[PDB]
């Protein structure tokens, strides 16, 4: 009881505005400050090319003692990652996996030069060529073919070339589409995009990828299904399929699926710290492709092999733009699904380590790239999930993995040819489920949003439901719409409660959770943490009317009842109750007037004004004085812009805080009936 | 500087948790509490049957002084307003007006039974005779005749049939989909209307009215149109067809205009205040027949006449219910602006004399009424608000009108039969538009909303131009949605200041707007009007790192470049930083904490806690004391759930008040260089 003293007058707000005064700090040229722009300052140029070309500030800083042997196992180990999943992933799509060497070697080099993340991988990835190859199929099925050709029993040509030329437009549109975007300063929507949200999205996608490629673990032909309930009908055509199926292929799936499964938990378990990781899944592929030639399986059992592969590179080629009014929809669905993947994993890494990453940038470069590589024959691109994670859980400092990465794919289409031949389809498949499991462990977030708050945990599953059995794109869309309206549902119930006073102080606190404040005699004070608009001004006033136990309505009536049966033989803003008090006051309070506390009111609008002033009137009319306490400048421009101060008295109601009203009150009492 | 005597110890939070207690206020028999219930209880009882037949509650009040001549001639104006354009807007869904006199006739009784609301009047509307004749066209086509049938030039009968069904199948899905949805409690959807909403809905309604209705004023036949850019295509259809207009239709509809605009005007002039004012419509349609049957003008000038009138009364019939599997969701659309209308103008009127509607009666009473009229040939019914101003702006006191109305429409369909056999469609048309005038003057919204705040005025343009291009459904639809998305965009920019303390005082304000508010020496004080959530979370960081102009990156960067430059020969929460001090020190503030303000701040989420952590982290890291002052309980909760209170020492960074912080500032510096 040593500190905090304050002997200051009551501070109503006429008080407090008579006592201050007004500042102007008016700015001048308004609209016109960019006018001074596009100059020839040496400065100002330099920081636009920095900013438009990446590479070039991050490049002089350079070490030697850890960052090159760092650098180099990263890009070995992101580069023996991605050439088994980038061939499965060209397999994914209806297309042979020559067009997959090429997804990963063309554009990781162009990104290398434009891109603000340094521990970003690219590539292929999963969804994306999920879509890809459900358009390919869609456009141009397996049915149709022009009588005009060889003229064989069968023909697997013509077809190919037109799900190639249909991938490309596809990806042209997607890369023309995100340029325009990132020009246009459409990279700051990234911000919607909530942890659960990512979470939901990428598990529904895990999911989807494990049964899309259950299948062709099996080794059973089955016809490929996209919309609405895709995973559904999948599985269900597999299972109905599964016999006739093919053993070996099996077997060697299970193998290897195994192998890296305990291959992980070791590696995990294992004192790899000062080594460097080794390449399970390198080994892997060379395991299954060393059996398969030794045994001939291809004719000893009839598997499934990748296929032929075809050994040089090709010149560049101009793609049709005569599809495009056809395939305008779906090609928005894959920029907008890759943009908030790629964006979502860079501002994920960039807040671990010590920067933070651009996203218009990161959407040029991304366009920049889908087009160019269209341009070479490259399908669709996107940011790698679990590449990212093993690039900077190996020692990445920068974007050069990526470039040597590029260099062992080259290495690996100009070189080997007919080394990677005679290689099973399983061995893919066991490789992508057994990465999958990351993903697949990121269901523990359900325990923890259940103890933390509900609210998380309805955006987890609601994100998870709509992108699993309904569309990717749907889903996505919907689920942000919903982590949109979370907070109007949040805001439309906010909690009441009713102020009591801590004894001679002015900390004001819940009535019913403390057990030693009390209500001021004669006062009733109320509190909403939420703004006052138009979805949220009928509750309100429910509220306020039920809650602190004074009905206007009630009171009224029961006057009105007491005088009839008794009888058996240029502005006024207040009104007093004319009444003959001698027997016919119900017991109960002896409220005079009531406080509103507005701290915590962050705006409001035509009909919280006009709420206010109708329960303004209301109590007037009834008999009790009303009082706000604490309206900040918002509040009291938004009242005073609609029609609120016309200033009978109501400039007077209002008080900085609840002690000046609670005070203001009490003097204006002991004015009365004692002066 | 009398009052407002405090005297108080510092309380940063501990202080006042262990100066307090707990109570416990625990209910019992959680989620039984509604087990009690459907007792024998005669109140309770009584009260349900009130609830569900408001026709009970609201009929002993009976007076007889003003209620009984007010009441008639309410009556007597609105059957005489509801006769033609009843009849017009029969005649705009492709149907015989007579089902228009149905659907004056039938609902209106049923209304008067199950209403909640005593001053709204009951028709077939606008909107709904548009939508329901749009979907009869479409379904039913006027070339696809059977050929088994009369084999004449013309026949123009199956199709009216075929056409009546469907829209009697319309209805009684739509009847079904409103009585469904007000049982299961959907009807409390309405607060979600905010008025310039509402105003510019009704506006784009009215254009489209005078559009549609312009064809028929000219006397052109014209087909009709139906979809996203209706209204252009039927005026650049009608204005394409000008030429060979009938000249007798136009001269007659303009001489009823002309007429009706003359009376209103004069009505409004005219002292009618103690007489009752004249009916013009039903002036207007006699005089109209009365100068089409004198001078025979179907055949002498070969003008549009209404036709044909049966004279009787029609047995029920049971309507189809093989059609439902084409027509669900424009039922769906019918039935949600339907009842959007209604509680519109229901809660609009019932504010303004006594009382208040319910939400959920209205949509139970409208649902039966649609379900029993289409079992009696009646297409759909909604509130009319112009036929409801005229029931208000008249004397009507309860719904006994529509009963009148509806006696008045039975004679007209029992009595005359033939007496409006030749009226001519001109002057309906006429009636039609300059009843429009009450909707069409509501675009002086426009320069209040501009001047007021543009937000609203977003909303209305918005909405006024997504339901007048686009269609009806979409546009409300979409406002709706860019309506809640608002509150997002309002909650995404808040105002960022810096505050300044009051001589002498407590009262911290705003620094640049008052000029005689200084900065406590050492101390930056930052507040945010906004809730702390994932959408707003960067920008406040960056608001707070740059507004105060304290940022912890060049703090970092500036003391490494000194040390650098100077070498020429179980938790700990915070660090003092090194250094040897004597001339590197950059000329500027020297602040040593920062307090932030969250008396405003209503609620906080996953990463609003996790960015507070890293501010506090990083602001501890370079040397600079954080506190929290004015947190309220919830947020207090929200803190504690997530892992933020792991209480090394952040517990006591809390403070009640701006000025109990400051204080605690003052006193800890105090406590070093001094002791
Ligand atoms: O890399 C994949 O196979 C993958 C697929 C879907 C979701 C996350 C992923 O890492
Ligand atoms: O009654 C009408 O004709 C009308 C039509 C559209 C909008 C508002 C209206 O009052």
């Amino acid at each position: 009881t040593q500190r905090y003293y304050v002997e200051r007058p009551i501070f109503s707000h006429p008080v407090l505005q008579e006592r201050l005064h007004k500042k102007d700090k008016i700015s001048e040229s308004i609209g016109d400050k960019l006018k001074q722009a596009f100059t020839c300052t040496p400065k100002k140029i330099r920081n636009i090319i920095y900013m438009f070309l990446p590479i070039t500030k991050w490049l002089p800083a350079y070490r030697f003692k850890e960052y090159v042997l760092g650098d180099i196992v990263s890009g070995i180990s992101t580069g023996v990652l991605q050439l088994p999943q980038g061939l499965a992933f060209a397999m994914l799509a209806a297309v042979p996996p020559v067009f997959g060497l090429y997804s990963s070697f063309y554009p990781v080099i162009m990104y290398c030069f434009f891109g603000t993340s340094r521990h970003i991988s690219i590539g292929p990835f999963a969804v994306i060529s999920l879509m890809i190859g459900g358009v390919a199929v869609r456009l141009v099925p397996d049915d149709i073919v022009i009588p005009g050709g060889v003229n064989a029993t069968n023909s697997t040509e013509a077809r190919d070339a037109l799900r190639v030329k249909v991938a490309m437009s596809v990806t042209l549109l997607t890369g023309i589409i995100q340029f325009c975007l990132g020009v246009c300063r459409f990279g700051f929507v990234a911000i919607y995009l909530t942890e659960p949200l990512v979470r939901g999205f990428t598990t529904a996608a895990a999911v989807h990828v494990f049964t899309s490629m259950l299948k062709y673990l099996f080794g059973v032909k089955t016809k490929r299904y996209s919309g609405i309930f895709s995973v559904v009908y999948s599985t269900v055509a597999v299972l109905q399929n599964v016999k006739n199926l093919n053993v070996c292929s099996l077997g060697v799936g299970l193998m290897v699926f195994g192998l890296l499964l305990g291959g992980k938990e070791f590696n995990e378990r294992f004192k790899e710290k000062l080594p460097a990781p080794i390449p399970l899944e390198f080994f892997a592929v060379v395991m299954g492709t060393g059996i398969s030639a030794g045994f001939s399986l291809h004719e000893s059992y009839n598997v499934d092999v990748v296929g032929t592969l075809p050994l040089g590179l090709l010149p560049p080629a101009n793609p049709d733009t005569s599809l495009f009014h056809l395939v305008y929809v779906d090609a928005i669905a894959i920029a907008i699904v890759g943009f908030s993947v790629t964006i979502s994993m860079a501002k994920t890494l960039a807040n671990k380590h010590g920067y933070q990453v651009d996203g218009n940038q990161e959407l040029i470069a991304l366009g920049l790239c889908n087009s160019t590589g269209s341009l070479f024959q490259t399908f669709a691109i996107s940011c790698s999930l679990s590449r990212s994670l093993v690039q900077e859980g190996t020692g990445g400092k920068t974007q050069l993995a990526g470039c040597l990465a590029s260099l062992m794919i080259l290495l690996v289409i100009l070189a080997t040819g007919f080394l990677f031949e005679s290689l099973p389809q399983a061995v893919l498949s066991a490789i992508v489920i057994v990465n999958l499991k990351g993903m697949f462990m990121q269901f523990s977030d359900l325990p923890f949003f259940w103890r933390t708050s509900k609210i998380e945990l309805t955006i987890w599953l609601t994100t998870f439901v709509s992108s699993l059995f309904l569309g990717l794109d749907y889903g996505l869309i919907t689920a942000v719409i919903i982590a949109l309206m979370t907070v109007i549902y949040r805001t439309q119930s906010p909690s009441y409660i009713v102020l009591g006073q801590l004894p001679d102080t002015d900390v004001y606190i819940d009535i019913d959770a403390y057990e030693e404040v009390k209500e001021v005699p004669g006062i009733k004070i109320f509190q909403i943490n939420a703004p006052i608009y138009y979805a949220n001004s009928d509750l309100y006033s429910s509220a306020l009317k039920r809650k602190t136990g004074v009905n206007p309505a009630f009171i009224l009536g029961a006057r009105r009842k007491a005088m009839k049966k008794y009888a058996k033989e240029p502005i006024v803003t207040k009104s007093t109750l004319p009444e003959e008090l001698q027997r016919f006051m119900p017991p109960g309070d002896n409220v005079h007037t009531i406080i509103l506390d507005f701290t915590q009111v962050n705006f409001m609008d035509s009909v919280g004004v006009k709420t206010l002033a109708g329960i303004v009137k209301e109590y007037g009319d009834v008999g009790i004085y009303v009082y706000l306490a604490g309206c900040s400048a918002q509040v009291v421009s938004d009242l005073t812009q609609n029609q609120f101060f016309e200033n009978p008295a109501l400039l007077d109601l209002l008080f900085h805080s609840i002690h000046d009203a609670v005070l203001g009150s009490q003097v204006r009492e002991a004015l009365a009936e004692q002066e």
